[PDB]
């Protein structure tokens, strides 16, 4: 009978993890540039340039 | 998806739209450049 066999359960480690909830794929022409993303650097906390009023 | 200027071009420069002459009103409003002489320039018409 099927008892007598050792009856083994396949596994396998598919290693696939979970990324996030929301999308988030809308910076520049993905918003028709309404969000823009660059990649530049700064001091300080404040990056300020003053123009004519 | 424009938004890096150069210098100062963030100077406010109008907020009304003045784009209101000539071809762009149909001929509407007409801005032409010609001089005349004296506070006023009147033609004069058969009734």
């Amino acid at each position: 009978a099927l008892s007598d066999l050792q009856v083994f359960n396949d596994w396998a480690y598919k290693t696939m993890s979970e990324v996030l909830d929301q999308q988030v794929e809308l910076f520049n022409g993905a918003t028709r540039g309404a969000i823009i993303l660059r990649s530049a650097g700064n001091t300080g906390d404040l990056s300020e340039a003053a123009f004519w009023a």
